[PDB]
Parts: C-alpha cells; sequence; structure tokens
C-alpha cells in the first residue's frame, strides 16, 4: 500500500483515501506576501517542562519520538488554539538532498527537512477520538535548514542506528523536545489536514516562521534509515514528504508583522 515511491506515493493516495483531494489539505505552500497579520492571535505556550519522553520508533514512513500523553505533561495552547493540547509524538521529514525535504514551503522555498511536534485536544479524550474532529489536532512544524549542527537534535541522531528498518524501537527516554525549538515563537496558522493517510482534515498547522540550523552530518544520518523491514532489500528513508497542496477557500494568519 502506501508510500512515498513512484507507484505508491502522494499522487497515488486519493485511491485509498479520497479525503486526498479534500477542501483543507496539508501541506500548503505559505505565501508570506499573502499571509495576514493577525493581532488578535495571541503568543503561543509551549510548556514541556515535564515533558516524558518513552520511545522512539521507525514504522516505516519516518521515526515518531512518542510521550507519555496520559497525563497533562506537555502541552500546547495559545496561539490560535481554545483549551489544552498534549504532545503524543514528533518526527520529520526529509530529503535526498539539502534543497528538499519540507512539506510546507515558504514562498515556494523548500527546507532540507520539518519537524512536526503533534498533540491532540484533551477535549476528546484520546488521539483517536481527536482526528475525528475538526480541531482535533494541533501540529507544530518546524524548518530544519543545513548549517550549523543543533546540539538538542544529536540524541536523536545517535540513536538512528538501531532502528535502522520498519518496525524496530529502541528506548528514548529523558529526552528534552525544548532542544529542538528555534528562539521565536513567531507563526503562521491555519486549518488543514495529517499530511500522510488517513490524511484526516484535523488539524490546526501552527508553523514557525524561524527555522532552526542542524549539520549536514546530521540530516546525513537521518537518511541512512530505511523505509523496508529488516531482511528485505534496502531502500533508504529519504523524500518522506507530501508536496504543497491547493490551498483552496483558506486563508493563512501570521502572528506577525
Ligand atoms: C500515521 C497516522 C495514523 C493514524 C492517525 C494519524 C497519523 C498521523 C499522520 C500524519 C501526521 S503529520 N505528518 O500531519 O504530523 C500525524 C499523524
Ligand atoms: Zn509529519
Amino acid at each position: 500500500h502506501w508510500g512515498y515511491g513512484k507507484h505508491n506515493g502522494p499522487e497515488h493516495w486519493h485511491k485509498d483515501f479520497p479525503i486526498a483531494k479534500g477542501e483543507r489539505q496539508s501541506p500548503v505552500d505559505i505565501d508570506t506576501h499573502t499571509a495576514k497579520y493577525d493581532p488578535s492571535l495571541k503568543p503561543l505556550s509551549v510548556s514541556y517542562d515535564q515533558a516524558t519522553s518513552l520511545r522512539i520508533l521507525n514504522n516505516g514512513h519516518a521515526f515518531n519520538v512518542e510521550f507519555d500523553d496520559s497525563q497533562d505533561k506537555a502541552v500546547l495552547k495559545g496561539g490560535p488554539l481554545d483549551g489544552t493540547y498534549r504532545l503524543i509524538q514528533f518526527h520529520f521529514h526529509w530529503g535526498s538532498l539539502d534543497g528538499q525535504g519540507s512539506e510546507h514551503t515558504v514562498d515556494k522555498k523548500k527546507y532540507a527537512a520539518e519537524l512536526h511536534l503533534v498533540h491532540w485536544n484533551t477535549k476528546y479524550g484520546d488521539f483517536g477520538k481527536a482526528v475525528q474532529q475538526p480541531d482535533g489536532l494541533a501540529v507544530l512544524g518546524i524548518f530544519l535548514k543545513v548549517g550549523s549542527a543543533k546540539p538538542g537534535l544529536q540524541k536523536v541522531v545517535d540513536v538512528l542506528d538501531s532502528i535502522k528498518t520498519k518496525g524496530k524501537s529502541a528506548d528514548f527516554t529523558n529526552f528534552d523536545p525544548r532542544g529542538l525549538l528555534p528562539e521565536s515563537l513567531d507563526y503562521w496558522t491555519y486549518p488543514g489536514s495529517l499530511t500522510t493517510p488517513p490524511l484526516l482534515e484535523c488539524v490546526t498547522w501552527i508553523v514557525l516562521k524561524e527555522p532552526i540550523s542542524v549539520s549536514s552530518e546530521q540530516v546525513l544520518k537521518f537518511r541512512k534509515l530505511n523505509f523496508n523491514g529488516e531482511g528485505e532489500p534496502e531502500e533508504l528513508m529519504v523524500d518522506n514528504w507530501r508536496p504543497a497542496q491547493p490551498l483552496k477557500n483558506r486563508q493563512i494568519k501570521a502572528s506577525f508583522k
């Protein structure tokens, strides 16, 4: 079934997931000149001090760093959001080359990678319920450019050898996701979807203006991961990104002038 290759990639997804051609699909191009500053947008509130990471998993499409979301430990609120969203996992999308890899683009510019911190609205009780709601998820998206290393990313990079193939997981406790954030929390926001199947239209996207810098060696190690399972022919996990989708009847709002 679905993946990122010629025969099962983004152009094919609509056959099993017709919502692929829906009215609020993600990612999108962020046209910075058309985005409107909204002075009524509140600052983001990122509360990750009590975050409890548990595990890192190669799921055959990316790797997820998973958190304990059974309590309000790591939460996102404020910004465009009403209520409290719990961090459940983060993952990345990245390219085979430094000039591609992000899902969102900025004035059509592609970054080397994009970090997604996935949160669900606690008023819906669990993640599975939340993805069935138009305001069920808040995903914080952060662009990665290649330059200096991101020290807070290195513990992720160093465990990737142990989860090379699909279905492999490793203990990944005591990781602090605060080390993945840029200085500024200025953001764009719009209503959208999951960027992989099932492509559900349940996401409030919050995309940070300021990218983080990662080193060429760090992203190189992302690209050594495998889509395949152990004992199967090696296919490098690269270019696991969906391209920009039609904006249709949506406005992107900016928290900043
Ligand atoms: C992969 C998956 C399975 C069931 C429910 C949600 C997901 C999912 C898909 C995409 C994202 S993204 N890349 O928009 O942050 C997050 C979760
Ligand atoms: Zn993602």
